[PDB]
């Protein structure tokens, strides 16, 4: 009798470059997009959400709760409520946990979840209320203190990655390698069609012309060993991060529509699929990227399933560097994972990107009938989230 | 049977004033010595807490996930979790109810839950990617802008006040009395030690010599009648609201143990109260201030509770024009209500507020016997969140 | 026996278009090769040079008196001086006028004196030592505040233009086709070559490569009365001024080395020609474009001139409307004014402008043989600025 | 016959401390008020002012040319003319030479003259045209950077003054003891009402009330030997230059009111005294302090004095090492010099501080009769200025 709630649906915008589709789009624009989204996709209207929940790591200067003005800006009445939260990294996913813990308590019938980001809105800051009586101050990049830069060691996320590319003994080439893979998936699935269904379109408004963005931008059309090869290290000049192997910079939003199986079932919705499992767990700082390790192992003992069980995987490549050790101490098949690319090529708008891998985890699931699913997220600080679907 | 989760143990800071006691004190730090005295009243290792999960409204420039950065600094160790969420003035009373639920859906056995704010430290911010190649730009007041201004109408709380006195005909008066009688029981309960139990002293480390704060410090001595009616209106020309029957900007932290009823009684421990129900939601955000009373409706109907049953309330005065309001709606006895004052006399620190009342509750409850409580609070952009507390 | 004080030499920068060919060139640097350029040109070695003094009006973040800083790159001796000073846009002029001073009271021989400016450069500012308790405050372009805004009716330099047009009844009509006439006059005096001897080339140092620019920038090729007609008004709704009749955002530098003409004759100097005279004279702020009326006038009957006397004009176009309303005053041929094109075209960086169109009076009356010359700019505030030349 | 340009009358405000009684206070509102000044002292109105020139450093953000907006403020008519000027520390007094040409080549009769400072006002800076697409940025302290820094080497002035102590083996103690000094004939002197002549008080206008300023507040009463010696090393750690051995960061204007003698006589006016000669030389930056040794020696050459023949004396004490240094060279007795303190007391408001010593020379030289007289001031960027006065 333990309480089963499905993903009726979901959706994302595509994943916007540093300054580029979504430059001076906020990020409740493009949560607004995809909340109503999830509600038309679905069949279920906007009144009858009791709450939408998003995962939002910067959200300075956009004013109060930015994910009510995404539920209200998508027509989600004033009686419902909504919230943000900040797992870094994993709040997109976790937004998604969250949602199916206020109806699996019985506290709400309908959440909208998921996460939404502009890296390119984030202001620059500082601190002026007792004044800087003599001297220089720095005006400090939002983005990179609050987003990218490990509270207590002091470094960029980076140098995480070059910890693990050290503790795992990852070569240049691996990551090389791993990377040019990443694009080319994305590449692939991108001209295939692959992405259409998850994406919902979103409408930049301007003055001399709307434009509407319905391709995932960021992605390295043709992407060559070379062009990764010939990189310098970023983080450690006798190091092997870069760039190239690195994800990067990105705005995007992506959202999941919440609700009881047996609900679903009275509205006539074929939902993408059943939560079944959720794990986050803490790890070293230092090297935050193998977080997805034992936040997976945890997902799948709750689910009771097997690492071979699953069909497929969306494990987050914040780092080619990363995203490698994780696959070796899971020993999960790498055909199976990032089917149709990562984040290397894709993109990570950080507060989104839990739902954005969530999105092409469930669509990439209902086109190849994969019936065991699991998305896993880094997260910066030291910790993993998981997540285990079962399609219906 | 149902899961029954109590709240093991609690513990606040004393709330600074504006640019006072804790105005270079970030959040995360008095968060961490909250976190630390909940695990010492309770008994508990800092090593078996599995999550922190901390409100917080105001995080621009404090780095990667205060919240984790509060868990660490008090010593949880990495292999621990922890996040921060914003549901505005409701966080750090919803973040409890979010705590409750992870140990509710199995996910979770030991939650810290509750917020922490330093609106002395939001930093003022401007989005600059762009470049600005001509013209004066803005420099914005995250604190104002994030925290305090209406996102649809693009004015501050104080108006919503004003609506909301205009739609319930509360002179100016009424409202003045309502704040010198919050004033009076506030330093009433400061002078006969009543605040001391929940309040942990925080340690203010400078150059030039380490300062114990343990007292409310924005408390008024001696606040008359006379000296309210002094004051001008500080948003409306014509209009009641000032910044004498207004609440004020404040700093502080405040969390609450939670744990399952059966593991309390393993551990010995004698829990200020079991959580037997909790709601939030929404009304029009041009009359926030009335969030409180479906909240504190619905959140009654899930307790089985009538009004009448309640022995204690903490309901916030953000400002004496919606506290008032609340009050003649509910028509629950005004003499159990905010008894040791409330949050015109203590303190609005936004994102720690709503643990700060439900520490201020709990502790209460505890010294007059009270059985059955409720604390509840308005939220910008128009909402209510409120909980329902039985003692053991 | 009444000093005979001469210009032996003069240079100027190419005039650079806002964050164009010297986007990120410090006025300085442009000041010390117009240094050496006058050094060069007149055979005198910068060991010789007694003072530089520079007019300069957005100096901000430079770092210690620029003036200073161009003389010591371009060789003069720790043992000279330096300065710098302000007037507005007459400054490039008037330190002309008082480096002939220095001669003329026997306390210099040789003086280097115009000036330089980096409108591009300039930076945005803010009174912060006090600190901004709350609230938003501007961050202030001191391009605009110190260069371009009226400082007692608070309004642009554009306004002033605005309020002559009116005065003087000038249509949009008339200072279109003005505007129109110098851009022509510009281009056919650059494509002829006329430009050539008064500016020094400037090597814009990078790391892809050196740039030498020699051309000026903003004038515009092929305008037409069309591209004028269209724009829409810059400072009133229903006014006549606009960005196509107004000169521009510029940088650049300019200078002249003076001595006594019997120490030009030692030296076997031929001098551009002999200060006759010179007057600086105040008018309503907001008029201030009139400037040049009084200030002409009074540098004529100094020089025992009269109007019809002068063989050629540099009257500064800081706007059609005021350029028109002098020529209409003063009633000179205009035939013989600004020859060579103006502002309008060539741009106006503030603090060189002076010595900008001194240049190239001196250079023009050189080529074809005119005897009396007079230069003259307006100036916010309401003051103007005039020299007469004589040539030798 | 030679020109004799007289000082007709003097006037300086109080020399406030760094964000002290003048924290929020224009420089311009300070030359306002000594302009009303000169003009009432020597009974000569606003009307008859040709010219209002006035030395400052700092002017970023006080808009369009400071020195007119001042005239304009003391009622000076719009038919006058005025201007800045910087020859950083010298500026107040090069202002009054400068003042004293425009007259000597009968150019103008009537010339307001002086400095003016607000250091405290002085702003911070960012150049941001271009954007910061990614990273923190500095805002830079503008009196530092263009008043402070040497613009060479890279470092503050007292980098220069220690320089200067160790080539004249300069001890801490000497230094100390005529810091003490300094602060000792400071105190006795205001004390006994000798600032009073040349001080006009300064109305400080708030929202809460008037303040009347009329004392340099920065000059310390009491002060110790032993609150020197404790002082640590503020620029080299095993370096002598402190603090309290060198002057401060302040606020202030002064001027003095200029004419010929024979104009002066007309009026029946009796002279502060008759300027005899002045000049300004270049030294080393590296040891900039030195400056007044050169140019003094030029100013007494120039007006046929030996250095005997001086009366009294008014040398600038930048920092104790380099006022140590400067009277060692010229061995004038030291009981003529800085006879009621110097700047280490007063402070030093850069751009007023030559025309603030001129004002404590003058009134001096009244008082004890004194009949030849000297003021002097180093200058960053290494120069040295100087003026020969002598009794009518
Ligand atoms: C006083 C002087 O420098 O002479 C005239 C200077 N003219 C200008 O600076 C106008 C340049 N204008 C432009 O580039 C566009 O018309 C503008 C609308 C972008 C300018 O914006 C403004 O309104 C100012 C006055 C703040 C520059
Ligand atoms: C030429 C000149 O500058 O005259 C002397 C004025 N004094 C100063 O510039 C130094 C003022 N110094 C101080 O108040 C303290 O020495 C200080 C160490 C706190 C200043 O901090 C600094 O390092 C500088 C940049 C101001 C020198």
């Amino acid at each position: 009798s333990t309480p089963s709630i499905v993903i009726a649906s979901a959706a994302r915008t595509a994943v916007g470059s540093f300054n580029g589709a979504f430059a001076n789009t906020p990020a409740h624009e493009l949560g607004a997009t995809v909340i109503s989204a999830v509600l038309e996709r679905a069949g279920v209207a906007a009144g009858e959400v009791n709450e939408v929940i998003l995962g939002q790591v910067l959200p300075a200067g956009e004013g109060q709760n930015p994910a009510r003005q995404a539920a209200m800006k998508a027509g989600v009445p004033q009686e419902a409520t909504a919230w943000g939260m900040n797992q870094l990294c994993g709040s997109g996913l976790r937004a998604v946990a969250l949602g199916m813990q206020q109806i699996a308590t019985g506290d709400a019938s309908i959440i909208v979840a998921g996460g939404m980001e502009s890296m390119s809105m984030a202001p620059h800051c500082a601190h002026l209320r007792g004044g800087v009586k003599m001297g220089d101050f720095k005006m400090i990049d939002t983005m990179i203190k609050d987003g990218l830069t490990d509270a207590f060691y002091g470094y960029h996320m980076g140098t995480t990655a070059e910890n693990v590319a050290k503790q795992w003994q990852l070569s240049r080439d691996e990551q090389d390698a791993f990377a040019v893979a990443s694009q080319n998936k994305a590449e692939a699935a991108q001209k295939d069609g692959r992405f259409k269904d998850e994406i919902v379109p979103f409408i930049v408004k301007g003055r001399k012309g709307d434009i509407t963005v319905d391709a995932d931008e960021y992605i390295r059309h043709g992407a060559t060993l070379d062009s990764m090869a010939k990189l310098r290290p970023a983080f450690d000049k006798e190091g092997t991060v870069t760039a190239g192997n690195a994800s990067g910079l990105n705005d995007g939003a992506a959202a999941a529509l919440l609700m009881s199986e047996a609900e679903a079932s009275r509205r006539g919705i074929q939902p993408l699929g059943r939560i079944v499992s959720w794990a986050t767990v803490g790890v070293d700082p230092k090297v935050m990227g193998t977080g997805p390790i034992p936040a997976s192992r945890k997902a799948l003992e709750r689910a009771g399933w097997k690492i071979g069980d699953l069909d497929l995987v969306e494990a987050n490549e914040a780092f080619a560097a990363q995203a490698c050790a994780v696959n070796k101490d899971l020993g999960w098949d790498p055909s199976i994972v990032n089917v149709n690319g990562g984040a290397i090529a894709i993109g990570h708008p950080i507060g989104a990107s839990g739902a954005r891998i969530l999105n092409t985890l469930l669509f990439e699931m209902k086109r190849r009938g994969a019936r065991k699913g699991l998305a896993t997220l880094c997260i910066g600080g030291g910790m993993g989230v998981a997540m285990c679907i079962e399609s219906l």
